[PDB]
Parts: structure tokens; sequence; C-alpha cells
């Protein structure tokens, strides 16, 4: 259950190694990669940033509570994120870099699972 990483108390950093791991962020809500190798802190870290993603997506944790990421490529692919600082449904480019929990086919799925569709 290595969603329950994703869902624990941020790794805490480290100044000793020069090693760096992924984790997920709670406070912007995407998995990011920081320097340290396990020097206190939460559960919350991974081997790479997609190890992170795909545990933070089996994560029970609804994709309404997490913030909008399209990544940041080139790709022009239209797909449907939920805005948690205006709470509404808005189509963005999909640059085709990885992504979050937070990412939806259609304005309805991204509604409906803010409403709480499981």
């Amino acid at each position: 259950e290595s969603w329950v990483s994703c869902l624990d108390p941020e790794q805490v950093t480290c100044e000793s190694q020069e090693g760096t791991h992924a984790s997920y962020n709670r406070k912007t809500g995407q998995c990011e990669e920081q320097k340290g190798t396990e020097c206190g802190g939460g559960e919350n870290h991974f081997e790479t940033l997609l190890k992170c993603n795909e545990s933070c997506n089996d994560a029970p944790k609804p994709p309404c509570s997490l913030e909008v990421d399209y990544g940041v490529g080139r790709a022009n692919i239209p797909r449907w994120y939920y805005d948690t600082n205006n709470a509404t449904c808005e189509m963005f480019t999909y640059g085709g870099i990885t992504g979050n929990k937070n990412n939806f086919e259609s304005e309805e799925e991204c509604k409906e699972t803010c409403k709480g569709f499981s």
C-alpha cells in the first residue's frame, strides 16, 4: 500500500547525502523531487516521481482535493482539471508530462468526483 506513503507526512530533507528522492507535497498537491536520505520525517518518499505519482493515483484521496497539474510539456491534449482555488472545472492543455490525481476526461467526471463519485 504505497499510497499510504503518499498520504503520510512529508519526508524531511537532508544535507548529509547528495542523493535525491520524490515526495508528495500536500501544500502543492503534487510529487516533488528533494535532496535527502530518510533523515527524519514521515514515510512520504519514493524512488522516483513516477512511483510517487502512481502511488498517489492509487490513493483514496479525491482528485478534487488536488491542484491543477497538466504538466510542463509541449503537447496539445485538451483535458479537464478541477480548480481548487476557484472551485470550478476548466479545460487545460495537457503538456504530456506526468500529472497528479486531479486529472479528468470530461467536465461531468470532474464535477461528479467532486460530489463524491467513486
